[PDB]
């Protein structure tokens, strides 16, 4: 894992213009937000996901990491501007798709939870548990 | 880490035609080599190297992995041909920069021992330490 850390902690994630280091993660629940500007139920809930993360992010401590299923550069771009939080460059696509295999991303748009610290996996089920609990009176809506 | 543990995973490492896993890391020391194909005191030592790879890497247990200052591909390839070893892949340019800040890289050719599962450094010395130790007798060559 040491080895792994080391890696992941030299890829530097997207911010908007900027671009950052992780140890702004330490102590949060993370997401991976698997999305594409191409999709159309992922137009839908992206909105209301960034109206969420504006008003809570801060308060229930967490981060989301745009995890993008667009191949173009432009496309991505356009759409990443719409969000409020971080992103994998659009270069690592190669760590999306692997991402995308390793979560069982089969369907988009997917929203992935996880402890930020010890990886484990918090919740699968985000995406249709934000949309029934919009207020997130259950976050971080744990599986099972 | 753990965040960082998963995007470390899910960046496929070289091995030459292949792309391979990091579980293969293991238990073992793992080597960044930085190195380029156009730097003459490289050059000399990466020969030596991929003999002392060939011949202890089994029973020494350890990994190598290229971390390439070669900016163009062509001869990226060229010289990882040369190598019996890992390559971070050329595409991930970010991540080369990044460990060569980390281990304050600054010059090649220069060989960086961790252990895998800790991820702790375990030796900043041993291209120096090779060459006067080509059998390997002290190997890992903690420093201090
Ligand atoms: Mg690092
Ligand atoms: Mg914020
Ligand atoms: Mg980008
Ligand atoms: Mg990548
Ligand atoms: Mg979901
Ligand atoms: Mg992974
Ligand atoms: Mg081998
Ligand atoms: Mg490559
Ligand atoms: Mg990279
Ligand atoms: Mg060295």
């Amino acid at each position: 894992s040491g080895v792994a850390k080391h890696l992941g902690e030299a890829l530097k994630l997207r911010k908007q213009a900027d671009t950052a280091d992780m140890d702004s993660l330490s102590g949060k629940t993370v997401f991976f937000y698997f999305s594409a500007s191409w999709c159309p139920p992922c137009r839908g809930f992206t909105p209301q996901l960034v109206e969420f993360y504006e008003k809570h992010h801060d308060s229930k401590n967490f981060e989301i990491i745009l995890a993008s299923w667009d191949e173009e550069e432009d496309d991505f771009n356009a759409y990443y501007a719409k969000m409020p939080w971080l992103s994998i460059p659009f270069a690592n696509r190669n760590i999306v798709e692997a991402l995308t295999k390793k979560y069982s991303v089969e369907s988009i748009p997917t929203l992935i939870g996880l402890n930020a610290d010890t990886g484990d996996t918090v919740t699968t089920r985000a995406r249709h548990a934000l949309t029934q609990d919009p207020m997130g009176e259950q976050f971080p809506w744990r599986d099972e």
